[PDB]
């Protein structure tokens, strides 16, 4: 019945296409399957997974600070494709390379492979379990730490949650294979980070507290975000339980000069190791990374060549090839980085449907301050509203809405609030003064932000801007008002709905994404373990006469041939005639045109 | 006459399409808009008063970094196969002129532009230059000259090269970046003298290769470059450039290279690079901080990858620095936006290059040559063996004794590389045309020369030469040479045309003919030049300076008795009937 | 602006197409008709001159005495009426008249008017039927031009006041009609009397027709025996007839019957005898030949290429049959061939209008649907979704027939039967189940009285409440005030009209109106060849059209643009050497 289930999905997508792929570009018809690189067959060097295991986090952090070489985090598995491919990269292609990292680059600090958009997107658009994906990476690389991006107030959800739920998630995530949590708050608000940082500590894992970077510290004309602001935060986060401090440059805004200065300062201001995450929208991020290295930052993030540049991270291989032979030489073999890049390249070609039309570097990112991983998405929303030809009018408006809202940290979910306003500002053709006018159907999210649902910015909100758009506000921690969940009956809810027992992981997901999960678990009953199909097959089904080798389990392979597809019958169904390891099988699916 | 000829082209392309465009992808189903900008005296004025030598001293002493914009030449040669049109280039000159008067120069002539303008765009590269000159009378105008080649494909006798540079001067080039593909100064001599003999700037370029900070690759250490720096200053350079054609110079190597260089020579330094690595901006900034006088960048919309690194972002990083270039971020941005609408028209020429590649440190392919060789690999059915091609190229280079790779030395290693993969042959293992030629002595002479072994097998019987190639080709009779070009073309020709002809006899000749058949197609807007006019579409085009034509494609007939097709125009409210053959 | 108005018809149909043709079959791409080569200089006098010299009375005696059977060619009316939904154009009819005139001067007459042609020319062809009549008159000044006239109706849809009928007959004679074949749908002499008089007043041939039906040699279908035809004859003679015709509207007269009937009729009356019939049975020629042997004065036939089936039997073959015999018609068969080939080339242009009838049907003996109703009634059966059940329609028609007593089925009475038959199938009801505005109409007496009135029990439960009348319908129609009735025509057209136009207006007020506006828009579209009328001009196509005799316009379609922002489409023409552009809407 697993096989029968799979045969139905294959029948469906063959007959009716995949919604996400149906109307977008297709891969080149020739294009080679990704080949996993040749294994030599020796064992796996202990890396940082063993170090954290033996030392505990406080001691690991200290090991890291004294570590001479720069440590690298490879973001290809999460941020890389979140930026360039709408987070559509599949478990199949991800898991298959873990082992090669494990064998070839054991000096890596970590692999960023979880959190962000991957949690929902995996279920919502790839019909696959993020928990399964993590488990597979874990198994494949038992010597490198696995890193997730975590949102302090959100876990990985889209709302705020009662504290017991957030705690519950972190416990599950750690159990599930996460060693390094990079936790952030969309307003750099430390109160809104404690519930998370404690939970990470209770689970005895790495707490990398992030400080999001915005504006310019070398700019006198922008005082709100100066050096002191960052060094103080870092001090507070140390005293808050951090093991590592991160500068999360979500929009890729830190310039080299600022780094020479920022990272010397951070070193002096806290004992903690510092970790640098940026984006390349600018076309200069490598310069900024390399400066941070020069100033004795302990770790940097980077993406494999084939998924680097533009709104992604700058190029890992080239950054590495520039450090090669220096005092802080990172210890990684170029040839292998390159072999893993080629794999990703082959891999990437499969996701042609999700390529954006961004052609190169843009200094405009200094104007708008749009996060790397949001640039494409808001621009699509812009065409979707019919303003593709005034994308710069949106751009300038975003910069304007920032200034007005009181020059804020723009990242998720706060950036979606500024974008909702900018898009309104153009299409409803209104000015900054029009929002600040005495004598406007505000967007849902904007009202919510100013009420206090995202939290509090360093000096509160604009007084007058709140009144007109809202309804008394609260200044407290949004989650301190949420009634703690009755986890027992909540479990029984989903278990009644699914008619079955559900695991602590599935339950964690239901809490994070109740509807998305429900849908997926029902999809799952129908289509079976679709995650095991190679990517072309997953988005396109099978060509007439095509043969496919699928691995239902470790050790068992079904041989599936598409022999024939019928006309649409009188009852509006289509019959796909399959061979299954040599046996005939007919699968009816409906005609969806 | 001229209007009639233009209607004929428009009709020919409306029904048969453009060869170059008809089979490639098409622009998305917005016209670029020139940003509403006296002219502040700038570098063109500085150079006219001070002359070339002194101007070099002037750059030397300037605190601010000086910016060269490559968008008009290298940016589109890297990213768009050199198909950027005069129409699009010319229109922004004045916006550069008003908005960024502080600029050192505009790279807009030289390289693939001369060749391709005529051959593939049916336009005079001389006209193009004249139009930027009239739009930017305050900025220096920069060409890339090739020492021995001129702009041509082959070597040419010393007098033809002398002639060309005289013409390039009169046509409006202020700044000449001259290079030699083997960094062979003795080859460069003749070009350099001709430039100085024309009292215009001689920027002698040193092509960067290898990695100075790598001990295991000694042939290109630091002392190699500073000696070539001293030599070129002894050879008469006003300015010393670093031509990092491949994208190879790494930030650590820069800090060392530019401290050392300025120490070896009183001449200012000009840095040129490609962003294939995805880290090039960093080397640019390393260069700036290390004291470099001038650098090349491209507008954001044609920046990155095999192009120059992002101008807008380099500037934005230097803003407030002791070395601030003094260039308005809002105006670079506004110009970027223009190139971004201009770029979208050239959909047919975009490559499939996804992003940065450290692979370049291995193969060392020039950024201007990468895409041409992957298209040529595909052509020969090797598309799927692309990384073994790249391995072959890196392998061949060492077999050639670890050479400098750049046109036309690059094509040789390429040509060789392909065959190695095709024929499935190794370095241990029926040579191409270009390989014998080069190995004989034709492209020039490298440091240690050509390997004995590789030479002996290559030429099989023929004898090599070690002297300067252009000293073997006798001085051409440029008076009787003019006669034959005027005899075929049955008309007296201009000096810029005789210059075009000496560089590319076939290409020019064919261009003259096409120019006669279709007129000054140069003046058409791009969408219209590549795709004709849609049914009912209105067009506004300027032949004369003060004269605008209003052409409307009213209807197109079926294919007639002869095999002709009649296009039904309206030209300034008068109906016209134009017949062209159905070539389909 | 005459040429301007056409160019706009050509532009329109080029882009939009003809509604009557838009998605019927197309003519076989790969042969213009050629008018046959004209050799002999002048035309020989024919019946036209003789009639001019004898008057109708004496001319009928001349027919009676004549030995050779006289022939009436039907191609220009009944021929195409039966086989091409009456769609034959003036352009094609006119063009051959001179050839009839030169080549076959021995013909009695050309049937070329009335029946369905009168309205269809305006309703479906943008042509005056008077212009057609006139061109045939100038074409053939030596032959008699014949028309079919419904006597109670003239050429009209309804019944009319006596003065209207009278007015139309008057103009018809002026038009060029020589020989009126007048009939009555229920063979009721009283209904004919008015028209018959009116023809006599114009000094014109009155041919009083007796419609045939049943079988006279079947003693068990007795209502319609021999006495009934011979008595009608005597009646119509006393009624004023120059000629008696037998109207076999449904091709029901068998050979043996002809032998008996025509002998008998000549015995019954001094007058000459004209015989008209249809070949649906596949034996009509046998019958025509029988009639000739029995002494019949004149028979109708159609050109070969438009004969057989629901048309008339083959003219060419009937004349071959007769060649060399005592009664030989004296008509050159090589010229019959020559004219027939031309009709063949003409016919190919009307591919759009061909029925799917495949050959002869002995079934006509069962239903009795007129050759000229048959296909119309198959199409309406399809329109009512009853194609697969077509034979139950026919059988019900017979059954419907018997239900009304056994009656004469010809327009507009056959139409009534049709209407009843169709509903019996659809609403699924049997005769005894029985025992529609057309059936109510006829039953009350809108359409006449049959020999023995109308069935009682039918008449109650149909008229239901409505009290009928047995008196000739136009006697209940008060006299039309023609003088004021023309003012309504001239106000709604803002223009004085002609006598002929006013006549059209009286018979078809809605159709003529719609036609007159068509012509002020599109002009003299009749001058346009038939492929061009129906399908426009293909890109590059060159056209010769005569705007008047004298001037010839050379129209080339050069190009046809896409659709303008404001929905318009521009065609590029070259008119006699100069460019013209004509915008038209994209009605698709
Ligand atoms: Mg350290
Ligand atoms: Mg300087
Ligand atoms: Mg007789
Ligand atoms: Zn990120
Ligand atoms: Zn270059
Ligand atoms: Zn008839």
């Amino acid at each position: 019945d697993r096989a029968t289930k799979l045969l139905t999905y294959l029948a469906d997508v063959t007959v009716n296409g995949h919604p996400e792929a149906k109307d977008r570009p297709k891969p080149l018809e020739n294009a080679a399957r990704p080949v996993v690189p040749y294994a030599n067959g020796n064992g796996v060097k202990d890396g940082t997974k063993q170090l954290l295991d033996t030392l505990g986090p406080k001691k690991f952090g200290e090991w890291m600070r004294n570590e001479k070489r720069v440590l690298l985090t490879d973001t290809t598995m999460r941020d890389g494709h979140q930026s360039l491919l709408a987070t559509r990269m599949r478990t199949y292609d991800i898991a298959r390379i873990a082992g090669t990292y494990s064998h070839a680059l054991p000096n890596l600090l970590s692999l960023e492979c979880w959190g962000g958009a991957t949690f929902d997107v995996s279920m919502r658009f790839l019909t696959e379990d993020p928990w399964e994906r993590l488990a597979l990476i874990r198994e494949g690389a038992p010597n490198l730490l696995l890193q997730m991006l975590l949102r302090g107030a959100n876990g990985v959800g889209a709302t705020n949650y009662p504290d017991n739920v957030v705690k519950y998630f972190v416990r599950q995530a750690a159990k599930g294979g996460i060693d390094l949590f990079r936790v952030f708050d969309c307003l750099n608000w430390v109160e809104n980070m404690r519930v998370s940082m404690d939970a990470i500590a209770e689970e005895n894992k790495l707490c990398e507290a992030a400080i999001c970077y915005t504006g310019d510290i070398l700019n006198s004309a922008r005082p709100k975000y100066d050096l002191k602001y960052y060094t103080n935060l870092a001090v507070e986060l140390e005293k808050a339980g951090a093991h590592i401090i991160a500068v999360k440059d979500m929009a890729g805004l830190l310039k080299p000069a600022a780094a020479k200065v920022l990272f010397k300062a951070l070193r002096e201001a806290t004992g903690l190791p510092i970790h640098f995450h940026t984006h390349d929208t600018s076309g200069i991020a490598a310069a900024t990374v390399l400066a941070a290295v020069e100033a004795g930052v302990d770790a940097v993030d980077a993406a494999m060549d084939a998924l680097s540049g533009n709104t992604s991270q700058p190029c890992l291989g080239s950054i590495v090839e520039a450090l090669s032979g220096s005092e802080r030489d990172p210890g990684l073999d170029p040839a292998w980085i390159r072999r893993i890049s080629f794999y990703w390249e082959a891999v990437r070609n499969q996701y042609a449907a999700f390529e954006s039309d961004l052609k190169g570097p843009a200094s405009e990112v200094y104007l708008h301050e749009m996060p790397g991983g949001q640039f494409t998405n808001l621009k699509e929303q812009a065409r979707s509203l019919g303003l593709e030809t005034r994308w710069h009018q949106v751009a300038q408006a975003y910069a304007d809405a920032n200034q007005m809202f009181g020059d804020i940290v723009k990242v998720t979910p706060s950036s979606k609030v500024v974008g909702d306003m900018a898009l309104m500002m153009v299409s409803q053709d209104l000015t900054v003064a029009d929002v600040v006018s005495p004598d406007v159907s505000f967007p849902e999210s904007v009202v919510s932000m100013l009420k206090g649902d995202l939290g509090q910015p360093p000096s509160g909100w604009p007084e007058a801007l709140q009144k007109k758009a809202l309804e008394k506000p609260y200044t407290v921690r949004p989650g301190s008002l949420l009634k703690e969940a009755d986890l027992d009956a909540e479990r029984k809810v989903i278990e009644k709905k699914l008619e079955r027992e559900v695991s602590d992981f599935e339950f964690a997901s239901y809490l994070m994404y109740p509807k998305v999960f429900t849908d997926f678990a029902l999809a799952s009953d129908t289509y079976g373990p679709v995650s095991v199909l190679p990517t072309p097959a997953y988005f396109y089904g099978l060509a007439d006469g095509e043969e496919l080798f699928a691995d239902i389990e470790k050790g068992k392979t079904l041989v599936i041939v598409n022999q024939a597809v019928s006309a649409t019958d009188s009852q509006g169904m289509v019959t796909v005639f399959f061979e299954l390891n040599g046996q005939p099988r007919r699968i009816k699916v409906p005609d969806r045109a």
